[PDB]
């Protein structure tokens, strides 16, 4: 069920969840998919992840107000790389409180992205520091630790079987990791696990570049990890 709203595609995942999707025609090897969430939380939506440009992202913004038609109280995008983070001005344009890892917003200048507003930081045990994360209602934020990148973040959606890796975790039958230009070739693996520990209850894993699969993708993303072991 792939709804198109202009050059971007919207699918319904769950009551209250939806799959935005953005392109992006990159020299040689084609238009890249990445995908986001838009989660309704009662009276209000919130966005995991721009689209990979401002005008993109306002066009994810023009959706919501069409198909929902309520407040965007936050977004939280999930590391310092465009497909993630591009759109962020469009987000500030819109007045929406914007959060990203502490590291993300570091790293965003050098990255050549805007940061975020707010910085979220993370316990010994990789969970989001509430106080950082206020009004997330059903975002459940981890760090998972360096993998794809070193400020990669994951997030759940409680009342709801959806989980999210990002950039981190490939579809069960991918054949590489992708870009491992900025990636941490040692924790990979761990990372990739301790995402899926994370959220063992998540039956269906939303992911970048590639339609939602089964845990299977998480295992599969570990299992391809190990060999940069
Ligand atoms: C940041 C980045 C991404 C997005 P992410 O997946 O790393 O988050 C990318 C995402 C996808 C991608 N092709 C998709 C199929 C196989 C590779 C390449 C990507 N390249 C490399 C290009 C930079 C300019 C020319 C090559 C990236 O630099
Ligand atoms: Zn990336
Ligand atoms: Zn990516």
């Amino acid at each position: 069920g792939d709804q198109r709203f202009g050059d971007l595609v919207f699918r319904q995942l769950a009551p209250n969840v939806w799959q935005h999707t953005s392109y992006l025609d990159m020299p040689g090897f084609g238009a890249v998919a990445s995908n986001g969430l838009i989660v309704r939380d009662g009276g209000r939506v919130l966005v995991v992840d721009t689209a990979w440009t401002d005008d993109q992202t306002a066009q994810i913004l023009n959706w919501i107000k069409q198909e929902i038609n309520l407040p965007v109280a936050l977004a939280v995008v999930t590391h310092a790389h465009q497909d993630k983070m591009g759109g962020m001005d469009a987000l500030h344009a819109a007045g929406i409180a914007t959060y990203a890892n502490a590291l993300s917003n570091q790293l965003a200048p050098q990255e050549g992205m805007v940061a975020a507003q707010h910085s979220l930081t993370f316990a010994a045990n990789g969970w989001v520091e509430p106080a950082t994360a206020p009004n997330f209602g059903p975002l459940k934020v981890f760090y998972p630790g360096p993998g794809h990148t070193s400020d990669n973040i994951t997030v759940g959606i409680d009342g709801t079987d959806i989980a999210f890796g990002g950039c981190l975790i490939k579809d069960s039958k991918a054949k590489s990791l992708g870009n491992l230009g900025d990636a941490d070739t040692e924790h990979y693996a761990a990372s990739a696990r301790a995402f899926g520990a994370a959220f063992p209850k998540a039956s269906m894993i939303v992911m970048s570049h590639s339609a939602p699969d089964s845990r299977a993708a998480i295992t599969h993303t570990a299992r391809m990890a190990d060999k940069l072991r």
